[PDB]
Formats: C-alpha cells, structure tokens, sequence
C-alpha cells in the first residue's frame, strides 16, 4: 500500500528516507520514550521507532515517535509531512498547505467499505484488556495521566448520519476500560457530542483509530469545514477512495489498516479528571486537573505488531506546531480569499509558538479597495477572529508582498519595523479566546474571550501609490551586475552546499 | 599598543583571529566594498580588507568592513567585539555589556595629552584637499550621497568646556569641504550643538576621528550620561589613560592612533541636503532627502596607510545591531537598577531589529513588591521611555528568571505565550519616539512622539506566590537521571561540537 494510504507503509518510507532510527533494546514507556522523542523534536533528528517497549504484551505496542516532526535539512526539511500526502520529500510549505486545500473545490470521494482489513488481525473483548496495562506513555513528568491519545483519530457521527467527524483530541487512560480527554468548543467532536447530548438517548458511538492512513490523519488535524465528512475530503486530496471496515461493536467505520482502534462510547452524562498535560505552547501547570470527556472502550483491535505514534509535544519543534499551526494558516487561507480579501498566503510562525498568523497581501488589489489600515484590520479580524479556522490563533499579522511569510525572520522583522504598536492595531475582545495559551487560561482575564489582535505590518504607501522603499540588504541595494561579480569572487576573494 | 587602545593593532587582531579577509585587487568604493561588507554582515563571514581601493591617492585611504559583526561560530560569535575590549574572544554578551557599565561606578580616568602621534604623519590643508575626490563609499544603492561617516567619533565639546562627547553619527560628502550629517535630539551632540546656538557666538569647533581605539567607539556609540565625558568613562573602563593630541587647527583633542582625521566646524545656522541612507531598521526610502546639519572641513591629518572603518548597515547584523541595541540595553538595565526596579539584565533581541529591549526580572524581588502588572509596566515604562537610553527602544517585554534575554528564541516564546495583547500591555503615547523605525518616520502617526508599548510577559504568579508552571521541554519535563540516560545513550542508539 502508499505510504500515505497506510501508516506501516509510511514507516518503511521513514526507513527508505533514512528519517528513522530503530530502537530494538528495552525503552521505558514511563517518560524515557517520550524524552527521547522530545530530544529528537528539539533538534529536529530522525524519527525514533521504539520496537522493544517495557510493557509491550501480545502485539500492544510499539510506538513511533515525531511521526510529523521537522528534519534538520533545509532542503527536506518538511519531508515527514510530505512523506503523509505523496508528495516529493523537497516539498515546500506553500505546496503542502495547497495539498491539503485541494479538496475544498472537489466533489468529495466517498469511502469505500470492504470486509476485513489488518486492523482486524487481533481482537480484545471487554474481559482481554486492561488500558491500565499496556504501555500507555507518561510523555511528561507532571502530566496527570498516561496520554494513550497523541495521534490517533476520534470518529464521531452526528445522530441523523449525514457527517462523520475525523479529529485528533488528546485523551488519557482513566481506568482499565475508560479514557478522559478534551471535548471543547468549537471543536467538531464537542459539536456531535452537544448533538447527541441535546437527542439525550444514548452515548455517542465512537472509535480512536491509531496509525491510520496518513492523509487522514492530516485531514483529522485541519479545520475543515462544519458538516464536512473528513473521509471524503481524504479521498478527493488524494484521488482515490479510502477503505474502511465496519467496526466490530458499532457501525461506524474506521481505516482498513489502522493499527490499533478502540471501539466504544463517549459519554453524554459523565466526566474524570483529565490533565494537566504539557502542551503545544511549551508549559505543564502541574496540578491543574479538570474535567473532561469521559470515553468507555468495550473492543480492540490492532494489527500484528502493532505501532502506536505519539507526539511528544511541547517546545519546537512537534506536530502541534507542524500541523495545528499550518493547517489553521491554510484554512484561514482559503477563508479570507472567499471573503473577497486579497490574501495570497498564510502561515503561523514557529516563533510565535504558532500563535500568530501572518496573512500576505496582494497590494495590487488593495490598492484598487481604497480602503485604510483601520477599516482593513477590521475586516480581516472579522472574518477570521469570528470562525472555527481562527480559534487557536491571537494575532494576526498582515504584511505586503515582499515579505515571505513562511520565512519567520521575515515576519518578525515586518512586525517589528512596519506596525507601530497599538496605533497599527485593533484588539478583539468579543471573539473566543483560545484558553490553552497560558497567558489566557492561566492568565489575567477571561479564559475563554478576547485577547486577540489584528496587527498592520502594511506600510501607508501600500494602500495607495505603492511601495516606496527598497531594502538595505544585498538583494535589493545593489545592481544586479555587481551583485553576481561577487557572489562569483567570492570564494576566490576568501569568503566561504544546498542539500546538506 | 594593544588592540583595543590602537585600530591599527585591531585590525592585526582581525588577522591573528582569522577573522580578517584581505583583499588587495582594485575595489570600487562605489557600491562594491559596501556590496561585500553587506554580505559578509548577512553571513556572519570574515571582516573584509579593502587594500586597493579605487580612488585611493596619497595613503587616503583603505577600508575595513564590518568592524563589529557577528562571527559565524558560536562560541566566539561576539569575538570582535570582545577584540575592542581587550576580552577573552568567548566572552558573552552579558560579559561584554558589563564591561561597558563597569565604568559607571568608577571615578573617570582622564586623557593624557602627548605632544603627536601617528594621526599627525600626513596632513592637508585647505588648499590641498577635496572630498569629493577621495574614495568615500557610497553604500547603497539609493543613498542621497557617499557616507564617509559610518564608523567615526564625533568630537565636541560644551562652551564651558567642562564636557567633551564622543558619538557616532552618520555624516556624507555635501561638496569639497563640508559634509552633512544628522544632529537631532536627544542625543549628545545635538544637545551640545544647543548650547552653541543659544550662547550664537560661533560655531562648534569639531573633529571627526576614524579609526580611533576601539573601546572608545565602543563608548562613542553607548548612551552613557548627560555631562560624562566618554574619554575619562573609557579611561576608567580600561584602567588607563587614553593618550590624546591637540588638533592643529582647533584646541580639541584627538586620539593618538586616530587613522584618519578632520577638524573643522559644526555650524549653528547652516543646513544641507542629507540622506536618505539606508538604515539599521532595514530600509531605504530613495528621495527622501531632509536637511541635516552642515560640517566645514578645514584640515585633514591622517596615518600612513589610512584604514576607514565602515558599517554597511541594514538587515541583520551589523554594528547598528550589536552595538546601537546592546549597549543601549545595557544602560537601561543600569537606569533600571538605579530607579529600584529588580531588572537583572537587558539585550535587544535581534529579531526585534532591536526595536524591543528585554528585561529579566528578579521575580523575588517583584514577590516582595507586592505589585500588580498594570502597576509595574506603568513604572518599568515611565523610567526608560522617559529617558535617553530609552529613545531606540519601542517595545519593553518583561520576562521572568526563567528566560535568558540573550536568547531570541526565547524572549519571542516568553512574549508570544505570556503577554496577552492589549490587557498585558501598556501603551505610551507621551514619550519622545524614533523617527527612524519605520512605522514611525514614514508611518501613520507622529513621527517623534508615541508608538511604544510595556508588553508583561510576567505570569500572574511571579508577582504573588511564584511560578507555577514547568516547562514541556527535555531540560524540564524530565528527571535528572533520565536525561543523562538519553544524552550518555544518544549516539549508540543512532541519533547525531561547541568550537566548530
Ligand atoms: C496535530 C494535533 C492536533 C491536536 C492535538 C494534538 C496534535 C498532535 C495533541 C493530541 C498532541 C495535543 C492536543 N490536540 C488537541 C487538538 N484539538 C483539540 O480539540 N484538543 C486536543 O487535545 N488538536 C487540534 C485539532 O486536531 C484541530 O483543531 C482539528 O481542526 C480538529 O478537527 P475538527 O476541525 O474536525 O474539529
Ligand atoms: C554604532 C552606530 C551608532 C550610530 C549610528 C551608526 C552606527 C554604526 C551609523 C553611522 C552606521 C548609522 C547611524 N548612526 C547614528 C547614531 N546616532 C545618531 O544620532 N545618528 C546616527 O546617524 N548612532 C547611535 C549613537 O552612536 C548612540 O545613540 C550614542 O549613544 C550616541 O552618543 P551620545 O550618547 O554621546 O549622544
Ligand atoms: O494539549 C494541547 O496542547 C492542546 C490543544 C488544542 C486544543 C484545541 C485546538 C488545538 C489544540
Ligand atoms: O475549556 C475549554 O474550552 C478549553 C480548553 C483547552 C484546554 C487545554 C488546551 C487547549 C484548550
Ligand atoms: O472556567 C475558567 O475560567 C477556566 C479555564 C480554563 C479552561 C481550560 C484551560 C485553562 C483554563
Ligand atoms: O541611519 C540610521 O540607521 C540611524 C540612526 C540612529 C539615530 C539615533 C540613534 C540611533 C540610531
Ligand atoms: O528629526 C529627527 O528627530 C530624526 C531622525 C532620524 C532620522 C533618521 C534615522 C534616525 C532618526
Ligand atoms: O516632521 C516630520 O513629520 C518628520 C519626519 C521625520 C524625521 C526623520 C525621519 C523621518 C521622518
Ligand atoms: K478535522
Ligand atoms: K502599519
Ligand atoms: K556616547
Ligand atoms: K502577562
Ligand atoms: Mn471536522
Ligand atoms: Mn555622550
């Protein structure tokens, strides 16, 4: 099978890539697999496949860590990621974002439903297995739970059956046979489960799918719209109808070659302790446990030797910056230019902790608005700040076209040289708040509104009669002629390869 | 003499170092020396050499680039600056910016007078100068006239004679025997000037020293106190007397070793056309000339074989950067002190082309305070913006023990998690703003008045019962003993030096 059709098939790309390191010796799941892991994504090494897990019983499990982690090339540097869509290794950003928006302007392409697949291989009824008793990682020191859920995909169906919701959410085991997790607004698994509780019949059917394919699991990490079947905007992306099969204990359908699913219930009624858990912008509050959703798990099933991935996640660089922080940058995307604004590109920086949204402006076609910076930055917080696509996201930065906004160094120095603090600015306070940043939910204010900003790195000019400036660099200060005579003498004179 | 009392020997240093490129072929002053230094400035390479300059005549002259640039290792990373101050060329940024404050609580070690030196080995006078016809640079490409002046100490002294500043200031070529240059508030020379204008006698007796020791440049470029004569503040900061002699044609004093010299006058009623020049924020904007303050030079003396240090400024790095924002953070951090604020160390981050100072805080100190953010932003601002060591600096972002100032990557994750925008910050409007930045000069409000900001990157805790997070990060999320674990095992498993 593809690699980004099958996730056992991915790992061997990983392998073929030499982007993966096998680990066939003992490794604990009690925080040393996880600290490797966060090693690995602090300094954006190969991937670590971790076969000879302590607690690894009857095929359950091996684990796979960074599965969507940077590489230290410049020039692959987002090979993992391109490596989940079947795209060439040497993909840039700009080219994987338009892989995952290709599908918004395609007829869907439904799944496909056959009879068995490898998740089927191995089966553990409701007197098999105790959650307690695999070897379900601690990933960080103070988190409150072993986090089983890292990387899998929440399936949930809305209770008349037209929308089935494919999501990552993290979720924790709270005993041998439930896990807690988050279920927020405005997130698509928190929209069903209202659905379901508003119906007040019955618990929501539902199934965690690990290692499934990997374009799904990027779709699962994306904003797309409300009411959207992820697996139908999978299959349009990717030209071809994934295959599901039924699970075992309820009718919803999961990958033909996850390699663990866990079929059961999320409760309309019930709640545990979930958290704290340490997060995509850096921080663990230890102590600070909530509640959260409560999941009842009644089968497994998994392939022979089973891979769990996990993202160990925290400080650059992990998946939740990779993907979360991308992914919503493409959303918001596609988001602005059906609002008419003339955006061309969009990006989340890594050095904003993927807070920010740099959005780059074609000027041409805002100069033929003939509109403001206020009037402008307005529009755009608007739009953005009042949608799903924007949730996670506090500023906006709104920068011409010189500026390449999946270069961080580039942003910054627009931020920091063309908007003038509060002047250039307009702050949302009415808007959802993204209470996972800390200086939200552990913060001064509200935990779940405001502290949002729309902040204008365009230049006055750009509104009007255009740019008016050049740049003091060696791009744009100096002829061309003379620029190449150097960089031509330049080893020759004593100064100092691109793959690497 | 040693290289941080003598540029001659400096530049000996540079070589020595291996950190020197010499290049003895013809070079246009015209655009390609400055093509080369904003290269090397951009790539952290070798300072250039520029032996064969076209245009050199009668030993007038040579240039050096990028004098005060980053080297591209690590570990040396600041070692030309450490080279101007006689410290070991590992020194850190917090060792070079103590040194530059050591002075501070010392009594002043005034000049020696002596009665020549090397400066005195050529002279030209009135008659047998032009300053069009020497090899000034012209730097970029848009640049309103050829800057002589990127790297020079401006000598004045008050009409009491109780003051002599040393400063740099940019000045270009105007005609045969003037320049101009800019002299704007609230900087020293222009306060001096002031004083001249007012007693309307005369005008300023001046000189202009290239290549002067390079811990007096160091001094000349540091915002040190109103009335402290840099001369005696370097004395006291290299523990010797700084050898001087008399101008032939006025009675200022110039150092011994100066390469290059001009003596003449700054007037009290004559402008000139001056700029536009591309500049530390990164920008030119062509046409925008303004009228600058106008120089007479009434007599050159200089070395045998003259050396003219020059800053190709611009986009990162160059001198602009390391010296404007770091020794203007380092006084801050001192006025911080000073004022009872529990500020323990300030660095301008480059990524904020050091537009932002950030200033760590001795949260036990706030603790026992017993203040609140809007409380302390406020005082933190009104000290700093209100002063001259605050003028560069738009953006004050107050971060916690935890964070290292010198560390961008981490001054950005501290502002982009803990501040919440707007709530978490105080703007000031009422303070005396840099015209320069171009949000400020070419934006939308005033351009010398407003556009600052305290940004609280402070947690909520820090100020009552102290931090209560940890980081999600390998050094903090993970014991003692299972790190060394992971580093000991990191190579045998598969996984990939400080000089490099
Ligand atoms: C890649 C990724 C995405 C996580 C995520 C993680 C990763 C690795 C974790 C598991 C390591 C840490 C926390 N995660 C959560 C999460 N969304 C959410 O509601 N709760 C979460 O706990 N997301 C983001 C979420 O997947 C996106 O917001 C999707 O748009 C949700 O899909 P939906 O639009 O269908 O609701
Ligand atoms: C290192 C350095 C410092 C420049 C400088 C440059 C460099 C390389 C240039 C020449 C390349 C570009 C412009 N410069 C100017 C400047 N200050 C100023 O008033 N006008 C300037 O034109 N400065 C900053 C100035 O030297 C500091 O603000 C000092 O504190 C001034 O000394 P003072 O405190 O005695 O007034
Ligand atoms: O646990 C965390 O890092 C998280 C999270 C989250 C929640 C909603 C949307 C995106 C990320
Ligand atoms: O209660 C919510 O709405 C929430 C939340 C949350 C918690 C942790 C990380 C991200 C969001
Ligand atoms: O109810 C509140 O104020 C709260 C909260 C919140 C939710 C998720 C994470 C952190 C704080
Ligand atoms: O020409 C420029 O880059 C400049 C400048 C300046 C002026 C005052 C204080 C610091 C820098
Ligand atoms: O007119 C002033 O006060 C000024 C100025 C200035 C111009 C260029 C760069 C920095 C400051
Ligand atoms: O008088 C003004 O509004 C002005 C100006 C200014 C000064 C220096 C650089 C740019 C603008
Ligand atoms: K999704
Ligand atoms: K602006
Ligand atoms: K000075
Ligand atoms: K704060
Ligand atoms: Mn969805
Ligand atoms: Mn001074």
């Amino acid at each position: 099978q593809p690699a980004h059709l099958c996730f056992r098939s991915f790992v061997e790309a990983l392998k073929v890539d030499n982007d993966l390191v096998e680990i066939n010796t003992p490794i604990d799941p009690n925080l040393e697999a996880a600290a490797i892991t966060r090693r690995v994504c602090e300094t954006n090494d190969k991937a670590p496949l971790f076969n000879n897990l302590i607690g690894m019983k009857n095929g359950l499990f091996r684990i796979l860590g960074a599965p969507g982690s940077l590489r230290k090339s410049s020039a692959d540097r987002y090979g993992r990621l391109a490596r989940h869509l079947a795209l060439p290794p040497t993909a840039s950003m700009r080219e994987i974002l338009d892989k995952m928006l290709s599908a918004s302007d395609m007829p869907p392409i439904p799944p496909t439903i056959v009879p068995t697949g490898p998740c089927k291989e191995n089966s553990l009824d409701d007197s098999e297995f105790d959650l307690t008793e695999l070897p379900v990682p601690l990933i960080h020191k103070s988190d409150g739970g072993k986090y089983i859920q890292t990387y899998g995909m929440h399936i949930v169906q809305s209770p008349d059956g037209t929308w089935t919701n494919w999501s990552i959410a993290r979720a924790m085991v709270h005993d041998k046979n439930h896990l807690t997790g988050l279920v927020i607004p405005p997130q698509h698994i928190w929209q069903i489960h209202q659905m379901w509780k508003k119906e007040g019949r019955s618990d929501v059917p539902w199934a965690l799918a690990f290692g499934v394919p990997p374009a799904a699991i990027m779709a699962s990490s994306m904003p797309i719209p409300d009411g959207v079947t992820e697996a139908g905007y999978v299959g349009a992306m990717t030209g071809s109808s994934l295959e599901l099969v039924k699970c075992d204990t309820n009718d919803l359908y999961v990958p033909a070659t996850s390699e663990i699913v866990l079929e059961g219930t999320l409760s309309i009624s019930e709640t545990g302790p979930e958290g704290p858990f340490g997060e995509m912008h850096g921080y663990i509050f230890p102590g600070d446990t909530h509640l959260g959703a409560k999941y009842k798990v009644n089968r497994i099933t998994y392939r022979n030797n089973a891979i769990m991935p996990m993202s160990s996640c925290g400080r650059l660089t992990d998946e939740t910056h990779t993907m979360i922080g991308s992914l919503a940058a493409a959303e918001i995307r596609k988001l602005c230019q059906q609002n008419d604004l003339p955006i061309t590109d969009a990006f989340a920086p890594f050095e904003s902790q993927v807070t920010w949204v740099a959005l780059r402006v074609d000027t041409e076609k805002l100069r033929a608005m003939k509109t403001t910076s206020e009037g402008f930055r307005k529009r755009v917080g608007d739009v953005v700040f009042n949608h799903k696509a924007g949730y996670t996201i506090h500023r906006l930065v709104l920068v011409g076209d010189d500026i390449d906004v999946y270069e961080g160094k580039d942003v910054l120095w627009a931020f920091s040289t063309r908007c003038r603090p509060g002047m250039d600015e307009t702050l949302f306070e009415d808007v959802r708040g993204f209470p996972g940043i800390p200086y939200m939910g552990h913060g001064n204010g509200p935990a779940h509104r405001g502290g949002k900003v729309v902040s204008d790195a365009l230049m006055p000019t750009e509104y009007t009669t255009g740019r008016n400036w050049e740049a003091a660099d060696f791009n744009q200060s100096y002829p061309e002629d003379l620029k190449q005579k150097v960089l031509d003498n330049w080893t020759k004179m004593g100064f100092s390869h691109h793959h690497h």
